[PDB]
C-alpha cells in the first residue's frame, strides 16, 4: 500500500467530502521551511493561509524547537488541577495579562478555541448562577461567525455549515445580522447608517428576548473564515453602547485577529473594543502546539471565585489545560514577536499586499478587495453590478484555489472570497510572489470565463 | 515577586477552590525523571498518578522526545482540512485500526477526550439523520461515569461536581445507575442478580423514553474518576444484549482503560465488550502531547461519508485535528508499549500492587480494596458496618490524600475513596514504596479521627 492508499483506508478527513476522498485521495504534505511546503512529489508551495491563519513564525523556527526539547527534558507532562502549577504556565499567565488591551484579572488555558469558547459559554452560565441571576443564560452571535465546532462552540458560529445535519444551533444561542456593507447594506446606505440598523437590530431582539435572559455578546473584531469581514465605521462603538445599556458581557474572539494580524498587537486594539473576556489560539504557539487561552475581567473572575469557594471546588479542567511543553513554546514565540518587532513588520507588508492587489479593482470579475494589516481577500462575482455569482456562488472562489494550487501558492475559498494570511515573517519579495500567483489564477480564470462586455 | 505570588496574580487553576488558592498558593513542579515528580524546594514524590491517569512510560523517556525533534525539524505543523494530510497522521490511524480489538473502519483525531466525546454526540446526531431516524438522539450514560467536560460531554458526565451551577445536563442525556455492588447492590444480593436488575433498569429506561428515539449507550469498561468502579460478573454481557435488541450503539470510553491499563490491551478485551465507537487519549501519547482519537466501524463511516457528499463536506473539524508533533510522539508511544511488553509487565506489577493492598482488609477505616490491572482504590469509611462517613462524604479523602503527598507520594481523593494509577514502567520495590506511603496515610488518618 502506498501512503496515499493508507490515508484513504484509515482516515475520516475533517472538512472533507468523504466520497470525493475515496476517489481523489489527498495532497500529502512532508516538510516545511520558512514560508514554504512542499508536497511528497517534492513540488513547493507559498502557505498563503499560514497553515490555518495561524503559523506566524513560518515552518522552521529553530528558537520555538529548541524551547520544546528544553521543557521536555525538565517536565515533559505535568498539570494545574488542585492548587499544582509549572513555571511555563505561569510565565505564559503573566506576559498575557500585562500585554492585554484593557485591564484583565487571569488567564484559563485550554488545547483549543472551539474548548476556550464552550468553556466561556460554562463559565458565564456558572458567573450568573453566583450573582443570583438564574434567567440570565442567552447568547448572542453573528450571521457567518466562526466560534469552533463543539455542540456549544458551533451554536455559536453563525456559518450553516457547522449546524446544517447536527440539529444546530441549541435553544439559547441568537444570531444577529452579519456586518458586510457589500452584502447586506441597503442600496446607497453609507456605512454608518448600517451600523445603526445592525445596533437597533441588537437593541431589538435584547427587548422581544427579555433584556434580564442576556448573558454575553460574542464576536471577532474582524470575521476570519466567515470571508475576512471588517465591520462598518461606528459598528464596534455602537454595538457596545447597547450592550452596555442592559448589562451584557462583551466577548472579543481574537482565535485570528490575536498578536499582530490586524495591525496591531490584538483586534480589539484596532477596531476600539474594550471587552470583559478576550479568546487566544493559532498566532499565540505558531500552531507549533496545541494551546488556547482565555482572559478574564475582574469582575467575571470575582463571582467564578466566590461560587468555586461555596460548592468547593471549580468543577471545570482539561488534562491537557496549560501543557508545560505548550506553554513553553507559546512564550518563547510572544519573546520573538516582541523582540523582532513583527506587529510593525506585518502592518508593512500588509500595505504591499494591499497595493498590489488593488491592480486589479477593475477588473469584470472583482467585486470587492478588503482587509487591514495582513489579513486580506479578493470576492470574485460574474457581474459587478448585480454582485451576483459566475454558475453557482462557489464557482470562482474554487476555480482560483485550484489555478494557486498549481502556480504554487495555498490560499483557501470563502463562497467566492480567496483569503489570504501569510506568516508575519513574509519580506517585501515574498509578498511580491504572494500577488504574482494571485495574478496568474486570475488570469488562468478570465480566460475560462470570457466576460467580453 | 516569587513564582507562586505570580500564580496568585495570574492564573484561574481547574478544579480548585479559587479563593483557599489565593491564601495557599500553588505547589510548583519543576521537574520529573521516571515515576518521579520534584517540586521547587526539591522534594521528590512517587507519582502513583501518572499524573492524571495517563503518563504510561514515565516523566523522561528520550524516545519520545527524540521523535517529537525529528517532526519539528520536517514539518512542526499542518492540517488535515479539504484533502490535505502528512505522514505521521496516516501511520498513527493505520497503527490504531490494526490494532482494534473489534473491526473498525476509519479514526477521527482530536486535541481531548472532552473534544472526542463531543465530536461522538455530534456524528451520532448526523448519521440518524443521514438515515431518516430524526428522532433517534438521547443518549444513555450512568451515575459517577465521566466523559469529559464540554456542556455536551459535561452531560454525558455523571459526577454532580461536573454538572452543578453549569445548568446541566443539557436535554436528552439519560443516567442509568452506578454498577458498584458495595454502595448499590441489596442485602444479600449476588453480583449476577445485581447484573439482572441493571440490565432491567436500562430496558425500563429505553420502554419509558421510546426505543425510536434512543441513539446510544456510552461507558466506561471500568469507571475511573468516579472511583475505580469494576462492574459486576455478567454486567457488560447483558447490558450488549439490551442494546442490540432496541438498535443501540454501545461506545467504550477508552481513555483511561487504553493501552495495557486493566490487564489486556483495550478494557474492551478485559470485559468482552464489542463496542461500535471507541474514545481513545491519555496513554495514547503518555500525555507528552495533546491527542485522542475515535474509532467508528464500518455502518457508523458508510452512515456519515454518504451525509458528507450530500451536504458538500462533513462541516466539523479542529486546528489541531491530527498535529503532525502529537501524532509523531503517539505512534512512537505505542510502538514502545508493544516493543517492551508492558501490558504483561503491568498486568504482573498489577497484581503485587493488589496484594499489598489487601493485607489493610480488616483495618477499621477501610471499607472497600477494589480494582484490576494496574488500576486500584482503597475506599475509607467512619463505620466499616454502616459504611458511613467520618462527619461528611470526601473529610477522611481529602485528609489521605494530604497525608500521602507530606509521605512523598501524589494520590487523588474521589469521595473518601484513594486512588493508584501508576506509570506502566513501575518496578517490584517501587509498587512496595506505593504501599508503604499508604500505610504511613492510613496510620497518620486513624491517628487524626481518633478515638
Ligand atoms: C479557528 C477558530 C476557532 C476554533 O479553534 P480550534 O482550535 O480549531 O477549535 C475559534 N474562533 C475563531 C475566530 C477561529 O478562527
Ligand atoms: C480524562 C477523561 C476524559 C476527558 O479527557 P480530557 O483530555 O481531560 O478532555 C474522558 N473520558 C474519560 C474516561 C477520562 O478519564
Ligand atoms: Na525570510
Ligand atoms: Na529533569
Amino acid at each position: 500500500s502506498s501512503l496515499a492508499e493508507k490515508d484513504i483506508q484509515y482516515q475520516l478527513h475533517p472538512y472533507t467530502n468523504a466520497r470525493l476522498h475515496q476517489e481523489l485521495g489527498p495532497l500529502i504534505i512532508e516538510r516545511g521551511q520558512g514560508i514554504y511546503v512542499y508536497d511528497d512529489q517534492g513540488k513547493g508551495y507559498i502557505e498563503a493561509m499560514a497553515g490555518l491563519w495561524s503559523v506566524a513564525l513560518g515552518f522552521s523556527n529553530q528558537r520555538l524547537i529548541k524551547a520544546a526539547e528544553q521543557q521536555f527534558n525538565t517536565l515533559p507532562f505535568y498539570h494545574l488541577f488542585n492548587h499544582k502549577s509549572h513555571r511555563p504556565s505561569i510565565e505564559l499567565a503573566e506576559k498575557l495579562i500585562e500585554m492585554a488591551p484593557v485591564p484583565m484579572s487571569k488567564v484559563f488555558f485550554t488545547n483549543s478555541g472551539s474548548e476556550a469558547n464552550d468553556t466561556v459559554v460554562k463559565f458565564v452560565w456558572y458567573l450568573n448562577n453566583a450573582l443570583g441571576k438564574p434567567a440570565k443564560k442567552k447568547f448572542i452571535s453573528r450571521v457567518n461567525g466562526y466560534h469552533g465546532v463543539t455542540v456549544a462552540s458551533a451554536s455559536l458560529t453563525g456559518l450553516p455549515g457547522n449546524q446544517r445535519g447536527f440539529d444546530l444551533p441549541l435553544p439559547g444561542f441568537l444570531h444577529v445580522g452579519c456586518p458586510h456593507h457589500y452584502r447586506f447594506a441597503l442600496a446607497g446606505e453609507s456605512e454608518e447608517h448600517f451600523a445603526d440598523r445592525l445596533a437597533v437590530e441588537l437593541e431589538q431582539k435584547i427587548l422581544a428576548e427579555g433584556p434580564e435572559t442576556i448573558a454575553a455578546f460574542i464576536g471577532e473584531p474582524l470575521m476570519g473564515a466567515g470571508g475576512v469581514i471588517v465591520p462598518p465605521r461606528t459598528y464596534w462603538e455602537k454595538i457596545q453602547k447597547v450592550c452596555r445599556k442592559y448589562d451584557i458581557l462583551v466577548i472579543a474572539d481574537e482565535v485570528i485577529c490575536g498578536f499582530g494580524r490586524t495591525g496591531q498587537m490584538f483586534g480589539s486594539q484596532t477596531f476600539g473594543i474594550q471587552p470583559d473576556i478576550m479568546v487566544l489560539s493559532k498566532q499565540l504557539s505558531s500552531s507549533y502546539q496545541p494551546i488556547a487561552a482565555i482572559l478574564i475581567n475582574a469582575p467575571v473572575f470575582e463571582g467564578i471565585a466566590d461560587q468555586s469557594q461555596a460548592l468547593g471546588a471549580l468543577g471545570h479542567g482539561f488534562t491537557g489545560s496549560g501543557h508545560p511543553v505548550a506553554t513553553a513554546v507559546a512564550l518563547e514565540n510572544l519573546k520573538i514577536i516582541e523582540e523582532e518587532s513583527l506587529v510593525e513588520h506585518a502592518a508593512q507588508m500588509g500595505q504591499l499586499l494591499r497595493s498590489g492587489l488593488q491592480h486589479f479593482i477593475d477588473h469584470p470579475l472583482v467585486g470587492e478587495i478588503r482587509g487591514c494589516g495582513l489579513i486580506a481577500a479578493v470576492e470574485l462575482v460574474g457581474d459587478r453590478v448585480s454582485k451576483a455569482p459566475y454558475q453557482a456562488l462557489g464557482t470562482l472562489g474554487r476555480y482560483m484555489a485550484g489555478r494557486a494550487q498549481e502556480h504554487g501558492m495555498i490560499t483557501r475559498a470563502m463562497g467566492d472570497a480567496v483569503a489570504f494570511c501569510p506568516p508575519l515573517i513574509v519580506n517585501e519579495q515574498e509578498v511580491g510572489m504572494i500577488v504574482e500567483r494571485f495574478a496568474r489564477a486570475l488570469d488562468d480564470t478570465t480566460q475560462w470565463v470570457g466576460p467580453g462586455g
